[PDB]
């Protein structure tokens, strides 16, 4: 049979998000994607020899904290945090998604990952090591991405799954 997910993708503007969840579905790099879609996007996978419905919301929109953005929040069961290794700005707002992760799941234990993207780039200014604390400090995965070339896309996507496989059994 089958089972599905409800993954959501959370971080910056210009991490990557929407470019991430591109590679996982469609394969390929898009490099120009309207900052402002926020869509969610699905797609079948085995994973661990189970097929795997993957519902995948990349989120954009403004800031704002109403029950509505709560609700649609709320109906994801793991989380990407991405942040761009070459924008110290987007890691130092990791902390900040989580929590309000956190507060809509009324749970510190809520499956995610934490995701450095543009492995890619030259000009790193997030330390691996920073990050690695960072996501120690959480107790949740850590993972360098590039969507460009595609390293660690599928990886991180399914270390999510597998995360929410695991808090499914509680
Ligand atoms: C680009 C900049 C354009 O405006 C855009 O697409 N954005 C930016 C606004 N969004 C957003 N931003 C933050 O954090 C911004 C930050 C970080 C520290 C706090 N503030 C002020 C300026 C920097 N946070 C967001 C949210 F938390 C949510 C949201 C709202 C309610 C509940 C939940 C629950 C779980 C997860 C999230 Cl993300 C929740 N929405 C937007 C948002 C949106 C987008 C960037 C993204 N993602
Ligand atoms: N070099 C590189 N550029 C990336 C990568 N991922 C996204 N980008 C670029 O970063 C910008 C923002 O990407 P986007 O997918 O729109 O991010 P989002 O706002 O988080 O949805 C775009 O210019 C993308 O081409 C990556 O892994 N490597
Ligand atoms: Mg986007």
């Amino acid at each position: 049979g089958m089972t599905e997910y409800k993954l959501v993708v959370v971080g910056a503007r210009g991490v990557g998000k929407s470019a991430l969840t591109i590679q996982l579905i469609q394969n390929h790099f898009v490099d120009e994607y309207d900052p402002t879609i926020e869509d969610s996007y699905r797609k079948q996978v085995v994973i661990d020899g189970e097929t795997s419905l993957l519902d995948i919301l990349d989120t954009a929109g403004q800031e704002e904290y109403s029950a509505m953005r709560d609700q649609y929040m709320r109906t994801g069961e793991g989380f990407l945090l991405v942040f761009a290794i070459n924008n110290t700005k987007s890691f130092e707002d990791i902390h900040h998604y989580r929590e309000q992760i956190k507060r809509v799941k009324d749970s510190e234990d809520v499956p995610m990952v934490l995701v450095g993207n543009k492995s890619d780039l030259p000009s790193r200014t997030v330390d691996t090591k920073q990050a690695q604390d960072l996501a120690r400090s959480y107790g949740i995965p850590f993972i360098e991405t590039s969507a460009k070339t595609r390293q660690g896309v599928d990886d991180a996507f399914y270390t999510l799954v597998r995360e929410i496989r695991k808090h499914k059994e509680k």
